[PDB]
């Protein structure tokens, strides 16, 4: 079995091997990658995503989310309370302020200690989930517009025909702003391309070790759980790696920096947080091999969760048990 230990692995593709984006990520699961839950691709030095980034600062972020934090340093949860639209001029500006800017410090390691120490301290503002595309019409490899749907991929494994589309997401962030401990909508994969500024420090738990994450989650947010069998779909809940070490879940973690590319598999949980101010685009994709955990996918029901339009197909094909159950907390 290929990368037993579920390490993080990072893969250098040529030019040639950026063609086919398919055959690149079964390539990767056969050297095991899926394993750890993320791998990092870093693009050959010929690809660019776009020209310059010289005219972003445009965008409008209609609602930049401040988020706050509740609990103790290791174990929280945060929630995101609405501002007022600003562009990403604005957000800029705002994330290199002294309140908000990243502070003086020596390496990664350094950071991610000041971090883990002192983010609830502070409620830092994330441009999250803005549906969007930075990369240029032109670049033809890895284009995070131009994927092949997962209704597409549906389509070609199963033979059945969905509603649905499937975009790209832009997120900016600044110091401190935080993903919370989570899986992919139906368990799908994620694919994340760091446009610019400064560094992501991720976090995953192997998909074989999924549920060990998910029993501690109960344990430590126990009247969340008894408010939802799926609460981690909330994506609300923060737990330190001192917190995972200390209650043996397995895990790994990395930092990506700008022009990095990373792919979150199937059940991979991950959670993670900014450096400073940065701007990411992401999106969700399906293979053959994730037809299997879109079936067994969990799902919140409560109502919480709330997700998109084109998960109704997933839900309604892969889980018809699960569909009216789902759909009420949906509506
Ligand atoms: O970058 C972020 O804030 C969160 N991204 C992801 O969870 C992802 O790409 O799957
Ligand atoms: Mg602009
Ligand atoms: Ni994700
Ligand atoms: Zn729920």
């Amino acid at each position: 079995a290929q990368n037993p230990n579920c390490n993080i692995m990072i893969f250098h593709p040529t030019k040639e091997e950026f063609n086919d984006f398919d055959k690149y990520i079964a390539y990767m699961e056969s050297q095991g990658a899926h394993r750890a839950g993320l791998a990092k691709i870093i693009p050959p030095k010929e690809w660019k995503a776009r020209e310059t980034y010289d005219n972003i600062s445009e965008i409008l972020i209609a609602t930049p989310l401040q988020q706050v934090a509740s609990g103790r340093a290791g174990v929280f949860t945060q929630y995101h309370k609405k501002k007022k639209a600003m562009t990403v001029g604005e957000y800029r500006h705002l994330a290199n302020s002294k309140k908000y800017q990243t502070p003086p410090h020596q390496n990664f390691e350094d950071l991610e200690r000041k971090y883990w120490k002192n983010r609830i301290y502070n409620s830092p503002i994330y441009g999250a989930d803005i549906s969007g595309s930075l990369f240029d019409e032109n670049t033809k490899q890895w284009n995070l517009g131009h994927l092949g749907t997962i209704q597409d991929l549906l389509e070609k494994e199963c033979g059945v025909v969905i509603e649905g589309v499937n975009t790209p997401y832009l997120y900016f962030g600044m110091w401190k702003t935080t993903f919370a401990w989570h899986t992919e909508d139906m368990d799908l994969y994620s694919i994340n391309y760091l446009h610019l500024g400064e560094p992501k420090t991720w976090y995953v738990v192997p998909p074989e070790h999924g549920q060990r994450l998910e029993r501690l989650a109960r344990e430590l947010f126990p009247g969340s759980s008894r408010g939802c069998g799926a609460f981690l779909r909330h994506k609300v809940a923060l737990i330190s790696p001192t917190v995972l070490k200390e209650n043996g879940i397995p895990f790994n973690r990395i930092t990506q920096e700008a022009g990095e590319f990373m792919v979150t598999f199937p059940y991979g949980y991950h959670a993670g947080f900014n450096h400073g101010f940065n701007c990411a685009e992401a999106i969700n994709f399906a293979t053959p091999r994730w037809i299997d955990y879109g079936k067994m996918a969990s799902q919140c029901s409560c109502g919480e969760a709330r997700v998109t339009f084109s998960m109704d197909a997933f839900v309604r094909i892969l889980q018809p048990e699960r569909y009216d159950l789902w759909k009420r907390g949906q509506d």
